[PDB]
């Protein structure tokens, strides 16, 4: 039975590196939020706070109590897409093009604040309560564009299955494409149940059977044409060659009805 200001600390959500999450429920109001708890933290407020968009996780506010910082944010009661991903099997296309969509309207909405997120993966998407999904995690965003100008990352981060092979070869990249790439991952992952290298590097077999084009082997056996198009066009090893964001909205398996 922990608490802050009127809030019950009632069951664990997550653990991260540093903290926690858990549901917070006002026992005067009864409304139920998220609350992260820890202890970098500045900034990530800081970049919290510009968010507002359907597809990304809202922030309410944070109390600075002694050592322990509380973010109070929306909550996502439906859990992660990590969980909706049956392994080998994926999920329905119908519902992985849905959640790509969404995925999608969120990473637009990011970068067009100048945010990048820089760890888009399925324990970062989270569900409501009607599986709509949000774009969650904000601790290795950062600022891309500002004032118009935009500027090359050099710090290398996120997940090494996620990452785009840029990140591991050049002191310098260009955000979008690294974000653009992570998705096609999330595609992937979406309608194989299986990530498709441990890492997209020279030494990694299965990176260099999907350069060389081998997709009579798995995961890519398992889907679809039309999708396995779009991921062509997303996992090119050149960032300048993928494809961009207002380009994969006119793919055809993007415009596709599905049932
Ligand atoms: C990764 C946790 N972060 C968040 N998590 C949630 N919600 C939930 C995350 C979950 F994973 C689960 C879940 O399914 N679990 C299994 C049952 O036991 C606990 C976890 C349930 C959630 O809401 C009820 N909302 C907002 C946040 C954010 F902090 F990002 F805002």
């Amino acid at each position: 039975v922990p608490f802050v200001e009127d809030w019950d600390l009632v069951q664990t959500l997550g653990e991260g590196a540093y903290g926690e999450v858990q549901l917070a429920v006002n026992r005067v109001t009864e409304e139920a939020v998220a609350v992260k708890i820890v202890d970098n933290i500045k900034k990530e407020i800081c970049i919290l706070k510009m968010l507002n968009h359907e597809n990304v996780i809202k922030f309410y506010g944070h109390r600075r109590e002694g050592n322990i910082q509380y973010l109070f944010m929306e909550l996502a009661s439906g859990g992660s897409l990590f969980d909706r991903i049956e392994p080998d099997i994926g999920m329905p296309e119908p519902d992985a093009q849905r959640f790509f969509h969404q995925l999608m309207a969120g990473v637009v909405y990011l970068h067009g604040i100048g945010i990048t997120h820089r760890d888009i993966k399925p324990h970062n998407l989270l569900l409501d309560e009607r599986d709509n999904l949000k774009i969650a995690d904000y601790s290795l965003a950062t600022v891309f564009r500002y004032n118009n100008r935009e500027r090359l990352l050099n710090k290398m981060c996120g997940t090494l299955p996620y990452v785009a092979p840029e990140l591991l070869k050049r002191r310098e990249f260009h955000a979008e494409p690294v974000d653009v790439w992570s998705c096609g991952i999330v595609l992937t992952a979406m309608l194989a149940g299986e990530l498709p290298w441990d890492q997209p590097s020279d030494s990694c077999q299965e990176y260099s059977d999907w350069k060389e084009k081998k997709t009579y082997l798995n995961p890519w056996k398992k889907i679809d044409s039309a999708p396995l198009a779009l991921l062509h066009k997303i996992l090119v090893e050149n960032p300048s060659a993928r494809i961009t964001i207002p380009d994969i909205k006119k793919d055809r398996w993007y415009n596709k009805p599905l049932k």
